[PDB]
């Protein structure tokens, strides 16, 4: 009865193989579960089809002569204040747009053929709010823009996922940054001020760190007893770790070195290696035993997954 032509947008479109009561052809598709009817001169697929949501608005979908491109427009149930419109090409890219009660642009992204888009949002007076440009290779930046137009937040985001989101003061100031890498994990810094300093807090997989932020480095710290372990990591991410106790006991004392070719803080006390802390790419840290002699390591290392275990490595 009817040949289902394929249509830019996902769409199909039937129509009837024979000519209807008219000299012309017949033609249905569904759009988002609604039901759109019309009728052209041409058995193609080509035409106008239109239909109407329960709550009166009026949809209409024009496909052209060629079948090059497709337009889906939903209005008010006036059928000329618009409320979104979508064109696709054959080539696959796209402009799709919202409105606003007015009828004004709202929101628009365009998307070309290899997947990249550009997205704009803007605000009741027609000023750009938010902005969006995501990269064939999946890279994007993100720019958000208050009242006067300055920049408020931006976020750049790289193809291996990690990214720098930061929200800017009325100075003109990175008041707040956040490094997420690509294994997941975050680096948040707040408060930061004039100098570049300001507080830090890692994100880690069951557990966060504390600590500051200078200019020179980011300082993590956990502290147990008398004994405080610091995890710096400097402005290129390279992580390193020293240990003080304030301990005066020779018998007790925690003291520790660090490896930077293996990334292990082996801990020492009274003379013999006790535990060694190893702070893996993944940025996890597992912790092994030394056997009571202080000279081989036992059992197996084990990963932390709580803050409580770094502490407990720490007694």
């Amino acid at each position: 009865n009817s040949v289902s032509v394929d249509l830019p947008g996902s769409m199909k479109v039937l129509v009837s193989k024979s000519s209807n009561a008219d000299g012309k052809y017949d033609l249905i598709a569904t759009v988002d579960a609604l039901e759109l009817s019309g009728t052209s001169d041409k058995n193609n697929g080509s035409g106008v089809l239109e239909g109407v949501k329960a709550d009166a608005s009026k949809v209409k979908l024009t496909i052209s002569d060629d079948l090059g491109q497709t337009t889906l427009e939903v209005f008010k149930s006036d059928g000329s204040t618009l409320v979104s419109k979508k064109v696709t090409s054959k080539d696959k890219s796209s402009t799709y747009e919202k409105f606003n009660e007015k009828g004004e642009l709202s929101e628009k992204k365009i998307t070309r053929a290899d997947k990249s888009s550009t997205y704009e949002k803007f605000n009741e007076k027609g000023e750009l709010s938010e902005k969006k440009i995501t990269r064939a290779d999946k890279s994007s930046t993100y720019e958000k823009f208050n009242e006067k137009g300055e920049l408020s937040e931006k976020k750049i985001t790289r193809a291996d996922k990690s990214s720098t989101y930061e929200k800017f003061n009325e100075k003109g100031e990175v008041s707040e940054k956040i490094i997420t890498r690509a294994d997941g994990t975050r680096l948040e810094y707040t408060g930061i001020k004039s100098d570049g300093s300001g507080k830090a807090k890692e994100v880690l997989k069951g557990y966060v760190l504390e600590g500051t932020l200078t200019a020179e480095k980011t300082t993590l710290v956990v502290k147990e007893g008398t004994v405080t372990l610091s995890k710096n990591i400097s402005k290129s991410g390279e992580v390193s770790v020293e240990l003080n106790d304030t301990d005066s006991s020779a018998a007790t004392k925690k003291t520790a070195a660090w490896n930077s070719g293996t990334s292990t803080l082996t801990i020492t006390v009274n003379s013999k290696k006790t535990k060694d802390l190893v702070f893996t790419s993944s940025n996890t840290i597992t912790v092994q035993q030394y056997d009571s002699n202080g000279t081989s390591l036992e059992g197996s290392a084990v990963e932390i997954t709580k803050l409580d275990e770094i502490k407990n490595a720490l007694k």
